[PDB]
């Protein structure tokens, strides 16, 4: 198991990272038109999870720390197609703040997007360090969507995530949508695409789902309301343990926010050793809380 010790960007503290937060949040506001006015919030949240989700607990490869990845077929793979827009969004931020590492920026982008879409506060730690010499390909490390509950449970054990963590994670605020041309799946999980909610769980339990074939010839669960669920999403109510938790989050927004917050931060911090002398996690204020 390689060891990856967090190292604070030289001389930086809270206020420096809140400035990066603010520029990300302000660009989020400014580039409102992206993806039929969904904006960049959702792809940023997906970007943070994708780079973090390359981690393997068994040898500590991958993860957010090194910020250095090689994306299968340079994003023209259904597993990662669409993420380049997220990296392109963060390039001007990186140019404005060249001192932040890549792992810190990718992960802070996901935290910023969640909060600015009114999701829970997500504490965030700095100190990931680029590892240009050691690149992690995402190839085969992220999960397939045409699978069942056992697949999902087993996949996530590699990320040291349990049933609750997994169900909290996948709902992912019901942000954004699947795009047929990226992934071979089409449609949103809910009606409020760029607001962080527990509506994934509600829709899953309350919508009338039909198992259909999309124009890419892949099966997905569809509702007359125009929502969709991937086979892996749907499995969360086919498995009896997952189903209980789905119901729990459907019925308690605050519990879901708190569980999501813990699991997302954990996900974003996997693979990383924080010195005992490391600063405490930062909780960034939103633009709205700052009156900006
Ligand atoms: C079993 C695990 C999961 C599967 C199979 C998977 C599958 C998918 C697929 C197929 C898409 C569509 C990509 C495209 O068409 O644009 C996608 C979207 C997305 N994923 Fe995942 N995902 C899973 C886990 C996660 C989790 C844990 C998060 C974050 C906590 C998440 C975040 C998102 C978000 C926010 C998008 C929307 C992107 C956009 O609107 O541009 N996913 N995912």
């Amino acid at each position: 198991t390689l060891v990856h010790v967090a190292s604070v960007e030289k001389g930086r503290s809270y206020e420096d990272f809140q400035k990066v937060y603010n520029a990300i949040a302000l660009k989020l506001r400014e580039d409102d038109e992206y993806d039929n006015y969904i904006g960049y919030g959702p792809v940023l949240v997906r970007l943070a999870w994708h780079i973090s989700g390359t981690w393997d607990k068994h040898d500590n490869t991958g993860g957010s720390y090194g910020g250095t990845y090689r994306f299968k077929k340079q994003f023209n793979d259904p597993s990662n197609a669409g993420l380049q827009n997220g990296f392109k969004f963060l390039e001007p931020i990186h140019k404005e703040f060249p001192w932040i590492s890549s792992g810190d920026l990718f992960s802070l982008g996901g935290v910023t997007a969640v909060q600015e879409m009114q999701g829970p506060k997500i504490p965030w730690r700095c100190g990931r360090v680029d590892t240009p010499e050691d690149t992690t390909p995402d190839n085969g490390r992220l999960p397939d969507a045409d699978k069942d509950a056992g697949y999902v449970r087993t996949f996530f054990q590699r990320l040291n995530m349990n049933d609750r963590e997994v169900v909290a994670l996948m709902g992912a605020g019901a942000l954004g949508k699947t795009h047929l041309k990226n992934s071979g799946y089409e449609g949103p999980w809910g009606a409020a695409n760029n607001v962080f909610t527990n509506e994934f769980y509600l829709n899953l339990l309350n919508e009338d789902w039909k198992l259909e074939k999309n124009d890419a010839n892949n099966e997905q669960w569809d509702s007359k309301s125009g929502y969709m669920m991937l086979p892996t999403d749907y499995s969360l109510i086919q498995d009896p343990k997952y189903l209980s938790i789905v119901k729990e989050y459907a019925n308690d927004q605050d519990k879901f926010f708190k569980d999501f917050s813990k699991a997302f931060e954990k996900l974003l911090e996997n693979g990383i050793t924080f010195p005992k002398d490391a600063p405490s996690p930062f909780i960034f204020k939103t633009l709205e809380e700052q009156g900006l």
